[PDB]
Order: structure tokens, then C-alpha cells, then sequence
């Protein structure tokens, strides 16, 4: 929800902002503390020189050449230290902290959490996650449309780099601007009997020794933009494609994503690619019919199907579907049918454990769409006797089956 | 610890004193009031102490969030008593000063522990 | 060491004033500052490192003991006199002083030799 | 709950009025301190 969307530069961004608190936070708590003025009448063996001025006007002339002379910014450097630092924290939280968007991240960080976390996603590389394809199919058509959120990041980092800017140039002029001591001409002789004052004050040499440490970590941070806008403006992240994964795995499906999904997935893959890896299945085609297969497979079970088996007209032993979406294996483990009946059962792949079913004879088809593999329908060649076959718009009719030179009877309606 | 430890108290005792140098026996009364006295006390301070030894627990600090070559000669930079001639002449009437600070030999024997403490890391 | 320590840099500050000059007034005419730079001047140089040291001596040590402590404890008291060249700082050379905790420490250390 | 019925100006607004908080208590602070 918060780690596996900061990469290390960011990261370093945001220590870098801890870092820009505290030097603020201290320099503040020196300002309130000790921030204080001492001033004398200027213009003037050696003896004393005393002023014959008590405590109280001593006091006020502090404060009025403090006001006057001290230069305001040498004053407030803590204080736009705090405020550009929280800015720095609001312009960075700002991603995550506008709910149309975040509503979006909550998803795709909970859906890559249990992406990664399913060992489904090992086991198709080498259950439940058959109604997490819908998920996937349902995130995946949805946020194609946006993108929005790429670009709202890349002003982000570009008003980061502008303030950057500002505050560099700025500071670079007025670094020179504090001074140790200081002379003001204010007119309040007749009312304290001077107008000529020298003055310093305890944190002015600190301050300059602090602003310069200060300058120098602000620079570290805009190289840390410039290095995203590399990472912006060069890798034209735009479009996002394996080219790996379909090597690796020899998947020839999940082509391509949209530019928000490309940025996304960029954004993992700085973070972690074994990730982007674990999430690149839940998006293939090809393994979603496998995981379709496989809890097939274990809902429809053997002794199930010996429950269902019988005789069908002519006189085999049948084991009749009627509502499928592909081929049980244990329906391939039982030997013993003679015959099999389908209805409204498209989407059928016969593997060669077809051929498991030796005793194999006749078949009973209706409006189903199904393709054999080449050793299974040789199999079928060299054992099918009698066939039931029944089409609509000729698509349930099978090419294949004009292939069975063995074919003795063969049953049609439609 | 060594770090924030000094920082701490030259937040609260970093102080030096100070009197202008050059003048049975009696008193030396000196008719300033204690306004002039802290001025001087920030302008020597500014001026006489070793920038290193102001800077020293900040040094301490920047490293450990991060020697010997330097400090090892810096050790004998600070000296308990320190003299400045600056310049408050037609300010409060005197040129010399002598000042020193609590700090003087504590910085002192803190550095001598601490140069052993990075002798051991290193 | 360490309940002498707390009492080292909190409370142990010394007082001094100027030794060589119906009983009248004293006035030695020198305000509070040369003051506290005659306390902090016989404060380094008069009073022993080892009575200085001694919270922290302690500190260390709990972190050839009964040879050389048992004559230090002799060594310190409760007054102190330095003869200190502040002449032409403040006029005067020869000063009489005392910390607050002289006599403390000297209850405090022989209890602490026994237990060594 | 407590997030899906704040708007984007909700949430700004809510923003600004933490910020005018932490400014207005400063002031106090200053006021009752150094003032």
C-alpha cells in the first residue's frame, strides 16, 4: 500500500525531505530560542566608556535595529525552510493522497499482493485463481482508458523540478546576503539619544555555515529529478511489451498494455521485475485455459463419472454429458466406456488420453465444437466403430472425422 | 551520543568570558554595564576561537550520521585561555581582550576520548 | 562515579574572591563578571585534576587503586588559595576560593576507598 | 466509509483547514511566548 510503489530514488527523495524537516526544525527551535540581537550606539591609556542606557532601552534598540538593519531573509531562512519542505511533502504525497486515483492503486497494489502471493502463477510458469482471471480481465479493460495517472506523476516531478529551480537560484544570491555585524542609522535619537548602532547577532555566522549544508543536500535531490527525466525522456515508456516473458515461458499471448499499464508496470519493474513476472501470467490467454482445464478437472472426478456411466442405444457402456466446458481427465482414466454423448459443449480439446480409452467404439455428438490432437485422433482412426454427430450451422461439425478410415456407422441430424 | 551530547551544551554553556587586556593593589573598575560585556563576548567569540572548535560538535555529529589526519593537529589548535585585538575601540572604549570559556578543557578531554574511538572504528 | 558527576556539572561551582590587601565593609569594588572569570581561572588552575576528575575517575574505573587514591584523598580540602597572574586583568594576584562540594566528595570518597 | 464520501475539494478543503490549524496555533504559541 506504501512500499512497493516507492523506487530507491524515491526513496532517497523522501529521506532527503526527513532530512530537509529536521535542519528546518532545528534551525526554527535556534531562532525561537536563542535568536537575539545585541546592539550599542555606533559613532562614538584607555579608559571605560560607559553609556549611562539601562536594560530597558537596551532592549528596545535589539528590537528596532533587529527590524530594521537584520535583513528579513536572514530571519525567515527557517521558517521557507519549513515551508518548502512541507510543500515538498504535500507535492510528493499528492499522488496518493487524491482518492480518484487511489482508489485505482488500492486495486492494482491488492491484485499484484494476490497475483504474486497465488501458486497458481508458479505452477502455470513451470483454483481460486480461475475467478481472479475475471478480475484481471475486468482492472485490465478499465484503466487501458487512463493514463492520467502517468501524467499526473510526471507533473508532480516536474513542479518538484521547477521549485527545485527557484529555490537553487535564489538561494544562491542570498546566501551572500546574512552578515555577522551590521550597522543601522535609525532615528530614534531624542528618544533614546542615539541614531548611530552596531549590532550582531549569535546566529548569524551559524546560519550561513547551515545554509550552505542545506544548499548542497537540495542540490542531491534535483539530481534525483534529473535522473527520473532521463527515466522520463528517454525510455519512451509509453507502450510496455515482454519480449521475455513469451520467450521464457514461450507464451506468444499478452502483447502489449496500455500506456497507463505500461507505466505501471515500468514503476514494478524498478521496484522489483520477479514481481512483473509473477503478475505477467493472470493476463495470459492461453494459461487461462489451462487453469479453466485444471478445476475441471478436479470439480469432475472419477468416481462422479462412474456414477454417471450407462448403456446407451446401442448397447455400450456410455458416459453421457450434457453440460460441459471441456474433458475431465478422469473421464479419459475409465477404460472401460464404449461410448461417450455431448451436448452444447464447445471449446473441446481431445488429448491422447483418449487413447487411454482403448475400448472406444462409438461416440455420441451433439452441438458441441471439438478438435483432436494428432495422436488422439489417430487413436480414434484406428479404433472409432460407430459415431453420433449433430450440427446446427455446420461450426459443431468436425473436420477431422473425415479422417477415420474406420468408421463403420455414423448418425446425423441437422 | 558523543555528538548530540556536545551540541547540547553548547546550546546551554557556550560561553566565554571576557575583559579588556591592557590597562598595595586594588580593584580594576571597568564602568561597563553588561550589555557592552555579552557585545564583546560575541565579537571574540567571532573573532579569537578556532573555527574547528566552534564547529567541533558539529563535526562529531556530521561523521557519525556519515580524522586522524587533521584533528590529531587540530588538538593542540584549542587552548583554554585565548587574547584578541579586535577593533571596539570607539565602541567601548578598549582594543584588547582577554577571554576563555568552561568549554576549553572539556572540548579538550572529549576530543582525546573521541580521537580514540575512531582510532578503534578505523 | 556517576551521582558525582550529575553534582560535577550542575552544582560544583566555585566561589573566590581576592585574598591580599568597629570592622567596616569590604567593598572590592569589581562587579559580577571578573568574578565569574576569577571562579572559572582558579577553578582550572588551582583545584587538582584528580579532585576534577574524580567523578569521572570513578565512572571509568567502575566501568595499584589503594596506592595512589589513598593519597589524593589527602590531597584535596575544602578551601582552596591561588596565586594567579591576573594583574592588569583585574588588578589582583592573589585569590582565596572553594567549591560547593569539597567536603562531599571527601565523605563520599573515603566511603568509597572502603569499598575497593 | 470515512474516505469514499470526501471529494477532491473536500479533501483539499480539509487540507487547508489543517494548515490554517497549525498556523493559527503557532501564532498563539508566539503570542503567549515571545510577544
Amino acid at each position: 500500500a506504501f512500499r512497493v510503489l516507492k523506487p530507491w530514488w524515491d526513496v532517497f527523495t523522501d529521506y532527503l525531505s526527513v532530512a530537509m524537516l529536521m535542519i528546518g526544525v532545528f534551525g526554527c527551535t535556534l531562532q525561537v530560542m536563542q535568536d537575539k540581537i545585541i546592539c550599542l550606539p555606533k559613532r562614538v591609556e584607555m579608559k571605560g566608556l560607559k553609556t549611562d542606557l539601562d536594560l530597558q532601552q537596551y532592549s528596545f534598540i535589539n528590537q528596532m535595529c533587529y527590524e530594521r538593519a537584520l535583513h528579513w531573509y536572514a530571519k525567515y531562512f527557517p521558517y521557507l525552510v519549513l515551508i518548502h519542505t512541507l510543500v515538498f511533502m504535500l507535492c510528493s504525497n499528492f499522488w496518493f493522497k487524491f482518492p480518484g486515483s487511489s482508489s485505482k492503486i488500492e486495486h492494482f497494489i491488492s491484485i499484484l499482493g494476490k497475483c504474486f502471493d497465488s501458486p497458481w502463477t508458479t505452477r502455470a510458469l513451470s483454483e481460486q485463481a480461475k475467478a481472479l482471471f475475471e478480475k484481471v480481465k475486468k482492472f485490465r479493460l478499465h484503466v487501458e482508458e487512463g493514463d492520467i495517472l502517468y501524467a499526473m506523476y510526471v507533473r508532480q516531478t516536474v513542479l518538484k523540478v521547477i521549485k527545485f529551480l527557484i529555490i537553487i537560484a535564489y538561494n544562491s544570491a542570498l546566501v551572500s546576503k546574512v552578515q555577522f555585524t551590521v550597522d543601522c542609522n535609525v532615528d530614534i535619537q531624542d528618544m533614546t539619544g542615539y541614531k548611530n548602532f552596531s549590532c550582531n547577532h549569535t546566529m548569524a555566522h551559524l546560519f550561513s555555515k547551515l545554509s550552505f549544508c542545506y544548499l548542497c543536500f537540495v542540490s542531491i535531490y534535483g539530481l534525483t529529478c534529473l535522473y527520473t527525466l532521463y527515466w522520463l525522456f528517454y525510455r519512451s515508456l509509453r507502450e510496455y511489451s515482454f519480449e521475455y516473458v513469451r520467450q521464457e515461458t514461450g507464451i506468444d499471448d499478452i502483447p502489449d498494455v496500455k500506456n497507463d499499464f505500461a507505466f505501471m508496470l515500468h514503476m514494478i519493474d524498478q521496484y522489483d521485475p520477479l514481481y512483473s513476472k509473477r503478475f505477467a501470467l493472470f493476463l495470459s490467454e492461453v494459461s487461462e485455459n489451462k487453469l479453466k482445464q485444471l478445476n475441471l478437472n478436479n470439480e469432475w472426478t472419477p468416481d462422479k463419472l462412474r456414477q454417471k456411466l450407462q448403456t446407451n442405444a446401442h448397447n455400450r457402456l456410455e458416459l453421457p454429458l450434457i453440460m460441459l466446458s471441456g474433458l475431465p481427465d478422469t473421464v479419459f482414466e475409465i477404460t472401460e466406456l464404449q461410448s461417450l454423448k455431448l451436448e452444447i459443449i464447445k471449446n473441446v480439446m481431445i488429448p491422447a488420453t483418449i487413447a487411454q480409452l482403448d475400448n472406444l467404439q462409438e461416440l455420441s455428438l451433439h452441438q458441441c465444437s471439438v478438435k483432436i490432437h494428432s495422436a488422439a485422433l489417430s487413436f480414434l482412426k484406428e479404433n472409432l466403430k460407430v459415431l453420433s454427430v449433430k450440427f446446427d450451422d455446420m461450426r459443431e461439425l468436425p473436420p477431422w472425422m473425415y479422417g477415420l478410415r474406420n468408421l463403420e456407422e455414423l448418425y446425423l441430424v441437422g
